[PDB]
Formats: structure tokens, C-alpha cells, sequence
């Protein structure tokens, strides 16, 4: 009884999906990628229902019910079969034993991982090792599961009777972001025209003194450019050593016009200068929110490789998921199922689980390290569709990013932001959210707004002011 998504290239997966496509009647009305979502959902009952609940328990089901609504039909069928196909499985959980290498920096750390913030070292680390898994194992078959490096999607257009919740998370977001942090244009911009060359500029920076402090205690022009290369990329860098390089010949040039000591301590300070921008860049905390984002196939694989899963085996992990989406199961319930299973992963996985270890504020978790929340990850790569039973899927089994793939056009109403927004709202009815170290709801709304229409696309790359 092994894995019905018998799938290696594209077309068999093409193929698979047209035999399958013919005895389920998928719709793409509201969703990006066809899918079993006939109505859109409709969550408003849940908000009442939040309202008079009196107790915490409670008050979780109905988020989770309310949840199911949305996750419970949208799953785009096509690439998570694709994800949870034959080929893509063996592929993907064998490329962790070929690569012990690329991914030491936190796979064995896993441990301390689990209770600790990880270096950044060890978040760049995965966000790359993700990128290469990718292009290893051919994951990308389509728009859906590439890598993003879209532009960061500045206008978006919202239904106008959610405009004023709307306006309410992103205030909420951007608070989150301030506390993270907490003239203001010029040493950022100084440094801007310098780094393209305009070299002439060292001799006179604005502070006067191209080693003046602010007060922070380090270079104005370490920093700027830090916060320039946070903003442009690590490109800069490379730049502005060019830049230096071509200030140094033209001293050379006017050798008998020049101090050679102040000019040689000029461009030994710029070079030190330089790389203080490199360890301000490495140790921004702009880089580690950005560097700290889940790629769901890629951690879902993960857990599965560090869990002892294996093709023959990953059937069992996929009824498991498929039956956690059905409806709410709580996780005692799930976690029973783990620990009470003969199949061996089960306790394997369970062990992994770090939500008892973890003593940081949650945001600074490592993306690679499993919590019965983010089952919820594993959940819509391989739980929509019970691979054993692929039809079964047709009943339906709800997922987080699964909302994802609800549409946002405007021609169809944006129903995706609008079922966001509710989410939040019937949440913030039940709970104090101000307080919350993460609100779902928040999340998905950042990940469309970055324009991310799919789980499985990675937007590591996308960078955006919002």
C-alpha cells in the first residue's frame, strides 16, 4: 500500500493530474491553481461565535474550525501532488544524506536550535542550502514552486468593507517592526552617490571628518553603508571597494599634490571602514528577519529526512497530515498519534518538536526547527492529498498556506485578503493580539502582500520596503 502519486517529470505529473482532473472537477474559480473550492469561504458566523465563547478552549476550536474554512477546500491540488509525487519524494529526502556538509551549520546544531537564536551564520546557511535543494532535485515545475525574486509589490488592491481592518493589521505589523528596531537620508544617501563611483566625495564627507561617530560609537560611513546594503543588497559592497580601488590610483595619479601618509591612512580607513559595514551587514537584524523566513517544502523535507521517513514509510506521514486537516484535532490528539504509532518515525518526529524548549520570543526561532504549530507546514505539502488514497482528498483537509492559494485579483473580489482579514479579526475578537508573539494572520497577509501565490514558492530573494 505505497504512494498512488506515482510521478517523476512533468508530463507524467501532467498526465496524473488529467486522470485525476476528470473524476474530481476541480475549479480555479476563486483559487490560483485548480482546486476543490466551489464558494468562497465565508467565515463571518465564526466572529459571533468568538464573541460569546467564555472559555480559552473554546475559543481555540473556533479559530481552528474557522481556520479549516478557509484551508479546507483551496489546496492547489496540482503542486502539492506535485510535491508529494513518488519522484519528488525520493529525490528530495535523499538529497539531505548526499549533503551532510551544506547544511552542518544548524543540522547539527538541531539541539541547541531548539532552545537558542541562532547565529546568522546558521540562518544564511539554510536559506541557501533551501535554494540549492530546489535546483537540485528539479522542484520548480512551475510559476507555483519557483524561487521568487519578484519586485516587492508596492500597490495592492483591497474590497473596500475590509480596508479599515486591513489598515488595522498593518499597523499592528509595522509596530512589530519598531520594537524590533527600538542626518536620517544623508549618510545613507552619501553613500549611495560615493559607492557609484563619485570617489571625489571622500574628501570632503558631510560629518566632516570621514571617521566621525554617531551615536552609536561607529562610523557614520560603516553604517550607512550597512543600512544602504540592507536596502540595495550586497552588491554595494563589491562597489564601494572598486570605488576605493579608484580613489587610491587617482593619489597615484597626483602623487606630488598629495600627503602619501594621509593618503594612505585615507584608503587603509575606508577598507577598515568597509568591513565594519560587513559585520554591521551580517549582524543587521533586517538581514536575520529576512534570512529567518520558513521555506515550507524545504523544512517539510527536512523534518521528514531528520524524522527516519522514507518513500515506502511517507504514505503513513501523509494520512497523518491528511487527517489532522480534515477537522480540528487539537494536538494531545496528535501528539497521541505520535507517540502511539508503531511506525518508528512517529516518535522520531515527536522529538524534534521544540515548542517545550524553546525560551526565546518565538520570531527568533530557527526556520528548520519543528513545533506542533508548524506541523501546520508539513501538513499542506503532503496532508491535502492522502497519497495512499489520492481521492480522499476530494473530501477535503484544511491548511494554512492552502489559504494561500486563494486569489487575489481584483476581477474575483480578492477573496484571499478578505478571508485573511477575517481570520484576524475573529482571532483579535477572542484575544488580546497586541500581546501575541505571532499572529498567523499577519504573516500570510505579509507573504501575499510580497506577492507570494503559492506555498511552495520561495521569496528568500523577493526583497521589499513592505
Amino acid at each position: 500500500m505505497e504512494n498512488k502519486i506515482e510521478v517523476n517529470n512533468k508530463d507524467e505529473m501532467n498526465r496524473w493530474f488529467e486522470e485525476f482532473k476528470k473524476g474530481n472537477g476541480l475549479v480555479d474559480t476563486f483559487t490560483n491553481s485548480y482546486s476543490f473550492c466551489e464558494s468562497v469561504p465565508n467565515l463571518d458566523r465564526f466572529v459571533f461565535q468568538m464573541a460569546s465563547a467564555t472559555d480559552d478552549a473554546q475559543k481555540d476550536s473556533i479559530y481552528a474550525s474557522a481556520l479549516v474554512e478557509a484551508t479546507k477546500f483551496c489546496a492547489p491540488i496540482y503542486e502539492c501532488a506535485w510535491v508529494s509525487s513518488t519522484g519528488i519524494v525520493k529525490k528530495g529526502l535523499e538529497w539531505f544524506e548526499k549533503n551532510a556538509g551544506t547544511i552542518k551549520s544548524w543540522d547539527e546544531s538541531y539541539t541547541e536550535l531548539k532552545v537558542d537564536v541562532p547565529k546568522i551564520e546558521q540562518l544564511t546557511g539554510y536559506q541557501q542550502a533551501a535554494l540549492k535543494w530546489r535546483k537540485d532535485i528539479g522542484f520548480r515545475v512551475n510559476a507555483n514552486t519557483a524561487a521568487l525574486s519578484n519586485k516587492v509589490l508596492a500597490e495592492y488592491k483591497v474590497p473596500g468593507e475590509i480596508v479599515m481592518s486591513v489598515k488595522e493589521m498593518l499597523s499592528d505589523m509595522i509596530r512589530r517592526r519598531n520594537l524590533i528596531l527600538n542626518v536620517s537620508h544623508e549618510h545613507v544617501d552619501w553613500c549611495r552617490e560615493f559607492v557609484k563611483g563619485k570617489y571625489i566625495m571622500a574628501f570632503n564627507p558631510p560629518w566632516g571628518d570621514i571617521n566621525k561617530s554617531g551615536r552609536s560609537g561607529i562610523a557614520l560611513v560603516a553604517t550607512g553603508l550597512a543600512k544602504l546594503a540592507e536596502t540595495e543588497g550586497k552588491g554595494i559592497f563589491d562597489e564601494a571597494k572598486k570605488t576605493v580601488e579608484a580613489l587610491n590610483g587617482y593619489l597615484d595619479k597626483h602623487k606630488d599634490e598629495v600627503d602619501r601618509a594621509s593618503a594612505d591612512s585615507m584608503i587603509t580607513n575606508l577598507l577598515k571602514h568597509i568591513a565594519k559595514a560587513q559585520e554591521l551587514y551580517k549582524n543587521s537584524s533586517a538581514l536575520r528577519a529576512q534570512s529567518a523566513q520558513i521555506d515550507t517544502a524545504f523544512s517539510s523535507y527536512y523534518w521528514l529526512y531528520k524524522a527516519g521517513v522514507t518513500p515506502e514509510t511517507f504514505p503513513t506521514v501523509s494520512q497523518f497530515l491528511f487527517e489532522l486537516g480534515k477537522q480540528p484535532r487539537g494536538t494531545k490528539k496528535m501528539k497521541k498519534a505520535l507517540l502511539s504509532t508503531p511506525m518508528k518515525w512517529g516518535k522520531k518526529l515527536y522529538e524534534l518538536f521544540a515548542d517545550d524548549s524553546f525560551q526565546q520570543n518565538r520570531i527568533y526561532m530557527h526556520p528548520a526547527v519543528l513545533t506542533a504549530g508548524r506541523i501546520s507546514e508539513m501538513g499542506v505539502c503532503f496532508g491535502t492529498i492522502p497519497v495512499a488514497n489520492p481521492d480522499d482528498a476530494a473530501q477535503g483537509s484544511g491548511h494554512t498556506k492552502s489559504i494561500l492559494n486563494l486569489r487575489t485579483n481584483t476581477e474575483t473580489n480578492n477573496p484571499c485578503a478578505k478571508t485573511i482579514v477575517k481570520l484576524f479579526e475573529v482571532q483579535k475578537t477572542g484575544f488580546n493580539i497586541q500581546d501575541m508573539d505571532i499572529v498567523a494572520s499577519e504573516h500570510l497577509l505579509h507573504q501575499s502582500l510580497v506577492g507570494k501565490q503559492s506555498p511552495f514558492q520561495n521569496a528568500y530573494n523577493v526583497k521589499g520596503n513592505a
